[PDB]
């Protein structure tokens, strides 16, 4: 599914991501925008051969299982394929474990280089939340 910007903010909020670990909702929407262009089916191979899946481009080296990333972990205990679903539940629950891991949202390269320190509230501006 390709979410609409406010439609994504709403699902994120309903799923408890707004100010999760101190990150306002706009930070999450901004990250999804640059990681996946709000597309739950987005997949991108990384240099190390691991792959990033879903709206929040969660990586197979540590978080989900895809059967083709040697030496990797599956810390969210789920098939990477479940991160491509129309329903973002699995991706949110997993993003919550990632962001609690110590480096906060800096775990998302796109958030650090394109959202961090920018006007992220702009991403939820105009949305009925
Ligand atoms: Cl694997
Ligand atoms: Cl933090
Ligand atoms: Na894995």
């Amino acid at each position: 599914k390709v979410f609409g910007r406010c439609e994504l903010a709403a699902a994120m909020k309903r799923h408890g991501l707004d100010n999760y670990r101190g990150y306002s909702l706009g930070n999450w929407v901004c990250a999804a925008k640059f990681e996946s262009n709000f597309n739950t089916q987005a997949t991108n191979r990384n240099t190390d051969g691991s792959t990033d899946y879903g709206i929040l481009q969660i990586n197979s080296r540590w978080w989900c299982n895809d059967g083709r990333t040697p030496g990797s972990r599956n810390l969210c205990n789920i098939p990477c394929s479940a991160l491509l679903s129309s329903d973002i539940t699995a991706s949110v629950n997993c993003a919550k474990k990632i962001v609690s891991d110590g480096n906060g949202m800096n775990a998302w390269v796109a958030w650090r280089n394109r959202c961090k320190g920018t006007d992220v509230q702009a991403w939820i501006r105009g949305c009925r939340l």
